C-alpha cells in the first residue's frame, strides 16, 4: 500500500468526503466504517451523526496535508465513490472515529481488508471506555 496527496473539496458526512485526486472532484467514501449518518430520509438523523459528522469535518479542514491509500482490491464502489484510508496530517480518519467510539466497524470484504485488525482492536478499546456510541 502507498499514500498519494490530495486536496480537500467538501466534508458531506462522518463517512464520506469530497476530494481531488490526481486532478479530478471525486467523492470519497472511508473504507471499514460505519457512522451514524445525517442524511437520508431513512431515519434522517441518527444519535450521535451529527457529532460523527462534525469530527470528520474538522479533522480534515485543519490538516496541512490530506493524504488517500487505496487497498488492494477495487478502489470504487457501485456509486463511483473511491475506496480509501484517509490521513490528515499522518493520522487515520477511518481509526480515529472508531477509537472515539463515533463509528462501529462494518462491511468487512476481502480482498479491501488490510487494516481490519487494527481496526477491530481500537473499537474493542473504545467500548471498555463505553466512549459515546458505547456509552
Amino acid at each position: 500500500l502507498h499514500k498519494e496527496p490530495a486536496t480537500l473539496i467538501k466534508a458531506i458526512d462522518g463517512d464520506t468526503v469530497k476530494l481531488m485526486y490526481k486532478g479530478q472532484p471525486m467523492t470519497f467514501r472511508l473504507l471499514l466504517v460505519d457512522t451514524p449518518e445525517t442524511k437520508h430520509p431513512k431515519k434522517g438523523v441518527e444519535k450521535y451523526g451529527p457529532e460523527a459528522s462534525a469530527f470528520t469535518k474538522k479533522m480534515v479542514e485543519n490538516a496541512k496535508k490530506i493524504e488517500v491509500e487505496f487497498d488492494k482490491g477495487q478502489r470504487t464502489d457501485k456509486y463511483g465513490r473511491g475506496l480509501a484510508y484517509i490521513y490528515a496530517d499522518g493520522k487515520m480518519v477511518n481509526e480515529a472515529l472508531v477509537r472515539q467510539g463515533l463509528a462501529k466497524v462494518a462491511y468487512v470484504y476481502k480482498p479491501n481488508n488490510c487494516h481490519e485488525q487494527h481496526l477491530r482492536k481500537s473499537e474493542a478499546q473504545a467500548k471498555k471506555e463505553k466512549l459515546n456510541i458505547w456509552s
